[PDB]
C-alpha cells in the first residue's frame, strides 16, 4: 500500500484505488497502473522533473529502504493478475530487486523528489509506475 500526496492530488497505484477515490478523479489509466484523486488538505510531496536512473524505494515486505538502479520508463510485458489480464503496461521502469504484491504503492526518490511507485514484482524484480511526465501535477 501507499500513496504520493502532492498539492489537492493524491496518486495511488489503480487497482489498490479506493470509493472516494473514483468519486473524486482527476485522471486515470489503466495502462500506467495509475490514478489521481482530489484532496481537502495539502500535500507535501515533490515530483522530481528529472531523467535519473538511480534512487531508492520503500519494500514494505522487508520494512527497508533500497538503494537501486532502474530503466527508462517504457513499455513492458505484465503477466496476468487478479487485477489485470496479461498486456503491456505502459511508462514502467524495472529494477533488481524484492517486490511482493502488498509492496504496491511504496516510493521510489531521486535527489529531485518523487520518482514513482511500486507497481510489479517477482523473479527478483521491482517495477515502478513513472509519474515525472505528468507536469501537470505541480499545477491547479
Ligand atoms: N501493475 C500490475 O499489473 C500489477 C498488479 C498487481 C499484481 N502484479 C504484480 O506484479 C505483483 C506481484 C508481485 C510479486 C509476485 C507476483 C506478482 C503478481 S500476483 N498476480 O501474484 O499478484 C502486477
Ligand atoms: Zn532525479
Amino acid at each position: 500500500s501507499g500513496a504520493i500526496y502532492v498539492g489537492n492530488y493524491r496518486v495511488v497505484n489503480r487497482h489498490l484505488a479506493t470509493h472516494n477515490d473514483w468519486a473524486n478523479l482527476v485522471w486515470e489509466d489503466s495502462s500506467r497502473d495509475l490514478l489521481v484523486s482530489s484532496t481537502t488538505a495539502q500535500g507535501c510531496d515533490t515530483i522530481a522533473r528529472c531523467d535519473c536512473q538511480t534512487g531508492v524505494y520503500y519494500c514494505s515486505s522487508r520494512r527497508k529502504h533500497y538503494p537501486v538502479s532502474f530503466s527508462k520508463p517504457s513499455l513492458i510485458f505484465v503477466e496476468a493478475s487478479e487485477y489485470y489480464p496479461a498486456r503491456y503496461q505502459s511508462h514502467l521502469m524495472l529494477a533488481v530487486g524484492h517486490s511482493e504484491p502488498g509492496d504496491c504503492g511504496g516510493i521510489l526518490r531521486c535527489q529531485h523528489g518523487v520518482v514513482g511507485i511500486v507497481s510489479t514484482g517477482g523473479n527478483g524484480l521491482v517495477g515502478f509506475a513513472d509519474v515525472r511526465d505528468l507536469l501537470w501535477l505541480d499545477e491547479e
